[PDB]
DNA sequence: CTGTTACGGCTCCATATGGAGCCGTAACAG
DNA sequence: CTGTTACGGCTCCATATGGAGCCGTAACAG
């Protein structure tokens, strides 16, 4: 009945030997890169899936790949394993709330048994051709490419570049599109350097639409080769729709070209016209989806029907009632059932998801859940402990990796890793009950819940400088035409209900506007009227969880812009003088300097006859990524593959005599990246990491007074030492003279920032106005406000 | 704690309502097709497959696919579940027993801890290019395919034919293969129609291996289309390769064109020279991977060394003696640690499986199993049931669809289906203890095993006729040169223990020979010198799980032979005569009389957006797979979709008037097959009824007394009533003048066989001489013989 | 010296025809 | 009448080039 781990030596943990209780509530809680996840999710769950996939079929496994092996020893008492985590799934617009939650079905069954008509069961999905929309096909969205962005003006000739998309333009004469539409002019009488204002209606539709099935030939002309071939023109738009229709940043870029509308002849409600007469109380499928959970479930509670109608069907009212109880106590009341899966953030899906397993009822299945607390209010943090809490009573087990300081006392075992983070942490500290972790002096968690350290509450906060941002008609999504005033040179915080309209406020309006107006950007901002005081702000920066660098070419040390001086200072030396060098050579990216063996890379390409090609260092410069002739210069003592291996640390210690490098190291080290190594590649950098070194960049950069950063969920898996750290950097960045605007709805950050804007006061459709704003005294100081409420609690 | 089932209505199944206990040994009990099969591989085992798929990731549901949700009200307390069957998985070269059963890491890690130079866990791995042959690349058999297979003839020219491979043929002169030949043969001053004997060896080597990088100008002409190209010729062997190492059927054939032989370096060690110079105990990784398990398990008990290598490796050591004991309990002692995977049986890998799941210890998981029992002999029968007892003892559950009576008191809960099968079954008839159900009078099963109704012992026995069959110098596989003697025209049974080469000594020698030598089929036979007796042979059937038809365009009606009669009989009414129509209307395959719009299919291809295609009952024709005018005609108040649609029952009673018909009816409803439907399409058809409908084809065509029929396993998931109008079914087949060899290893049909051969006495490389041979009696008589003194207990 | 801007070079990701088995039909032999 | 054999017709399965983001370098201004 126990989880004994032996000999786990995954990243940097340092062969720790962990026990784990079964079927108890058992928190993970460490450092941001202490190893806490690592050591969850690449070795637990990893051992789980992969145990659970080597039994099933071949062809399943063989679709699923071949998943890593853990180095860990091993492993005994594992049961299959399910990782819940925020991670959207745009999927395909068939996939709803509805369907996900497994609700429709349950719909479907109670109108096909009760619903008169004005009947079966599998008539009423939009699932099956049976009683689907024989015009949108079930999808309710009539999404076509629109023919005026392709070619946004008619006047401008072809040659001129009228097509705007990928794989169409035919600037470059040896594409074969180009080709293609010269072949087509010839066949019509037409010059491709005709206008398409002056090009007649019929050209234009053939170009756009095909030749509807004629038939043409068409020479091809290449480098030495030539002939003739007879072939039909497909049509840019019918080639650009079946693309679409054959990855995620393509096919965001091809949703970007085509717009999405009502379905004309259902309304979008993806049924036929004939299966939307059935209805039940005055009310039909469509309009019970329409209707948001908590006024759902009203209605069903009120529903009046006979003894036999109620008897024959019990169970399906017995389950409808318990899934949407369910659903409304995760943390969710203001979704409605016809939503798109597609339109959701991390935090809503992993809620969601947490719902439809707590409703399903599995049992003895291993959960493993990545900040379930994050992206939601405090004031629905009870119902998601009791959720949670009957979820593990039912018979499963939880590891839950919270940072909250509530969740902890509702916990009945807690593993701390530490104690500092990288090569420092990766090992397990202290273990037990709450109340021995919190009388352990021995980690920074217990001293931090005893409260011998905390954020102390500033007493001179700062005032605006007159200098206001004005919002006007602010009409975008749920928004009921409210007007907002952020001021400019102080530390502003908004907050409110999850999904109250401030997410949607913030990113789909300001940020757009002001890189459209400021940075030149094609962006299609939302709905606004007019916005006041623009000339006030110089440059706009957004910091988000996206990794910094696709490639392995490029690591933090030349992302910070430090590598430039290490060059210069290693061409200084007497050395590279001597041999007449330059500095372009001490790098891994040209030619000259960097093995030529591995291409500066370090790895080469092994392939196997019938296994996918495996990367080992390379064995020609051992893995270095520099020739044998560069490493004879060396500077200090070291080489540059030593400083590139040299840790954050190291590197301050050694480089206290430059300044032009201190600069730089400092703000480094300060940000909160006390354990990365300057050579690590930046692909396997982690969220945390992305932020710190973003925010490390952007500080070492002076500051013109004239800046503006926008964030969102900037506490997203950090520790309290994290927050206590992120927060005066924060009033750093302020102090130098920039305006700071985030989303958090931790009351450590919004408790120390010096203005307040709340929406609300309810979530859905029945908020979106403001309800308090100005200093945080005066939003305690209001009684109609859970933020006001609690900051007074708190206080 | 239960697993409650409520509205199944799966198949044939009338609305059950089942509770079964969890943690229990639970066994399933029915007739072939009475719905047991269905009831719990299609709801159970699919429902918890779909419900842990949907809490998967994304990505891995999208690779997976969609299951299909079962026709289920609510199902509650369900545990993911793995199904465990008898399905080969020929996989890769790469998987053999070693790694499959997870003893391979074990061993390796061994061998770096203890094994002493003559040290890295990486290297021993063949799986990584870090330690693998450099030659062979880790396969150990440099496969390649032969250059003399392709051309069996060099004499004969190109255009006779010389080239025997598929897509390469240039008997076609419009294909581009004889275009890119000719081409080759006009660059290289060639004719296509010169001899290949008398062709330069060159030309040859170019031919049969690309022109090695030269590239030349091919001109291509079509229909209407030319012009020039200028490309590079691949090779015949190179694109053969190519495509062989980019399906089932298709890599078989191409393995056929392909031989393996050891690879010359490291003599299929698939490991570095530098590898195999470390031992332990005086024995490499190869030698120890090359022995039996027993021999393996002996070595290992019995190894030496001091305390402190002892206290280094206690877990690994225990692991592996752990590994190994639960793989000589499941029933396996004779594999070789280093056989390819590939070459195994179904009831081999299952029991491999089986011994793998239970080695791994997972918890909280429903296991699936579909007849354990079959393919091993009754003396492991009692290791089957103890592995499978400690299996559950962990805390699992298990639902094992088994029908041997020795299975049956080891159980502790029992679900009895049917009464009958197809529309006759599928209902819940009995349910309980072993008791309850023994005394309960209305199960089937019940009865048989309280004795009421047995098999009898037949008092007389037949004897052969002087025409022997022999066997000369038997060497394929495991055969240590025996001789064995079959006589004809008597019930032949072989018996001997699992993995003894009986399996192999009668499909890979004796039908091969008979198929060559008679019906002229090519393919390899075995290592065997002479077969004496050929001439009192004349036709030579095989009966297999193989479906019968991979188009929905076949029906049994039509494959019995009856259609054709029913066709004459339906054009010789009177409205058939006054119509003028013929014999050829009344059929779904030919154009007149089936629909035109769904070209006689009954489905229609309703294409989606964004999802798979999905069929419909076509609705011109409402599905009848005939058109109106066409059922205009009725013959006795009936038209053919009536008859079609009629039941074997109905159709007997109905056709009694005619004898031509009657004959084949009679047949079919004795072979087994009461409940099927004469349309029902040959795709849905499970291996039971397809081969009892290739008994019943085989029994209707008249027999001259020369013909001689080679099964495997016949009694695999069949009833005790099933087996017993199979023996009967086999008798009228052998007194009919026909002679039958079958491989069954259920007693029941051994002692009422009139001869049986014994094989062994022990499996793999121990045993492959005959023990005993004649009749029961004397085989019985002999004491060194399981079969004998099992035959001896049961008398 | 220090910051900004423009350009060159680089890598990673994205987008129809032949063979085998079966059914129906005609001819031939008993 | 009944079995065998040959052939025609049918269906299902199988086999390289352009754009986006980043690093390095030169020129210009303070
Ligand atoms: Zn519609
Ligand atoms: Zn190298
Ligand atoms: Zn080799
Ligand atoms: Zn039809």
């Amino acid at each position: 009945d126990y989880i004994v781990v032996k000999g786990a030596r995954e990243h940097n943990l340092k062969n720790i030997d962990v026990k784990i209780p079964r079927d108890k509530f058992v928190v993970i809680t460490g450092l941001s890169g202490s190893g806490k996840s690592s050591l969850a999710f690449d070795t637990i769950y990893a051992e789980g899936q992969r145990r659970y996939v080597e039994s099933l079929s071949s062809y399943a496994r063989q679709f699923l790949g071949q998943m890593e092996k853990p180095d860990v020893d091993y492993i005994d008492g594992l049961s299959p394993a399910i990782a819940i985590d925020q991670k959207t799934t745009s999927r395909n617009p068939r996939s709803t709330v509805g369907t996900v939650t497994e609700i429709y079905d349950y719909l479907r069954l109670l109108f096909a048994r009760i619903g008169t008509p004005h009947i079966t069961p599998r008539m009423f999905s939009f699932n099956n051709p049976y009683g689907a929309c024989p015009e949108c096909t079930g999808l309710g969205s009539l999404m076509r490419i629109d023919p005026d962005l392709v070619i946004p003006d008619k006047k401008l000739s072809l040659a001129q570049g009228a097509v705007r998309a990928s794989g169409w333009n035919i600037a470059n004469d040896e594409s074969y599109a180009r080709m293609y539409i010269d072949a087509l002019a010839k066949h019509y009488n037409f010059s491709v350097d005709t206008p398409v204002e002056e090009l007649p209606p019929h050209i234009l539709d053939i170009i756009l639409y095909g030749t509807n099935g004629e038939k043409i030939k068409i020479e091809y002309e290449r480098e030495n080769e030539k002939g003739t071939f007879m072939a039909s023109f497909p049509g840019i738009i019918n080639s650009m729709e079946r693309r679409y229709k054959e990855s995620e940043v393509m096919k965001q870029y091809y949703e970007n070209f085509m717009s999405n509308i009502p379905c004309p002849v259902c309304k979008g409600a993806r049924l036929k016209k004939e299966s939307l007469a059935v209805t039940i109380g005055g009310k039909n499928i469509y309009e019970v989806c329409c209707l948001s959970i908590g006024e759902a479930k009203e209605f069903f509670a009120n529903l009046n029907l006979t003894e036999r109608q109620q008897l024959i069907a019990r169970q399906i009212l017995k389950e409808i009632n318990a899934r949407l109880g369910f659903l409304v106590d995760v943390g969710l009341d203001y979704l409605t059932l016809a939503r798109a899966a597609g339109t959701l953030s991390g935090g809503e899906a992993q809620r969601i998801r947490l719902a439809t397993q707590i409703g399903s009822g599995l049992m003895g299945v291993i959960y493993i859940l990545d900040e379930p607390s994050i992206g939601l209010h405090q004031r629905d943090n009870d119902r998601l402990l009791r959720s949670l809490k009957k979820l593990r009573d039912l018979g499963n087990t939880l590891l839950v990796v919270e940072h909250d300081e509530d969740t902890m006392y509702a916990s009945d075992y807690i593993i701390d890793l530490g104690p500092g983070a990288g090569s420092h942490g990766g090992q397990i500290v202290a273990e037990g009950t709450v109340e021995e972790i919190k009388q352990n002096p021995n980690s920074v968690t217990g001293e931090y819940l005893s409260g011998r350290k905390k954020i102390e509450v500033p007493k001179e906060r700062r005032k605006p400088n007159g200098k206001w941002l004005e919002i006007i008609g602010a009409r975008e999504n749920n928004l009921k035409n409210i007007n907002v005033r952020i001021p400019l040179g102080v530390f502003t915080c908004i907050t409110g209900v999850s999904g109250s309209g401030k997410s949607s406020l913030i990113n789909e309006i300001l940020y757009k506007r002001l890189a459209a107006e400021l940075n030149r950007a094609s962006v299609k901002p939302g709905e606004h009227d007019l916005i006041k005081g623009i000339e006030y702000l110089d440059k706009v920066i957004d910091i988000d969880q996206s990794p910094i660098g696709r490639t392995p070419r490029s690591n933090p040390a030349t992302y910070t812009g430090v590598f430039d001086f290490i060059r210069e200072i290693f061409a200084n030396t007497t050395e590279a003088k001597t041999r007449g060098y330059k500095a372009g050579r001490f790098s891994f990216n040209v030619k000259g300097g960097r093995c030529e063996a591995c291409a500066g890379d370090g790895i080469n390409k092994i392939e196997m006859h019938f296994l996918p090609d495996i990367y080992v260092p390379c064995e020609v410069c051992k893995g270095k990524r520099y020739n044998r002739e560069t490493l004879e210069v060396r500077y200090k003592g070291k080489n540059i593959a030593e400083v590139l291996d040299m840790t954050v640390e190291e590197a301050l210690e050694f480089f206290k005599n430059i300044p032009r490098i201190h600069k730089k190291i400092e703000t480094l080290y300060d940000v909160g990246l006390g354990y990365i190594k300057l050579g690590q590649s930046s692909t396997t950098l982690s969220g945390g990491e992305a932020q710190r070194v973003k925010l490390a960049t952007e500080l070492s950069r002076k500051s013109t007074g004239k800046t503006m950063y926008i964030l969102d969920e900037p506490t997203t898996g950090l520790h309290m030492a994290d927050v206590h750290r992120l927060v005066g950097i924060l009033h750093r960045l302020v102090e130098a003279g920039n305006s700071v605007v985030v989303i958090e709805h931790n009351l450590d950050v919004i408790k120390t920032a010096d203005y307040i804007i709340d929406l609300g006061p309810e979530g859905g459709s029945g908020g979106g106005l403001v309800v308090a704003e100005g200093t945080p005294e005066e939003v305690a100081k209001v009684e109609n406000s859970y933020t006001g409420q609690f900051l007074k609690k708190v206080l």
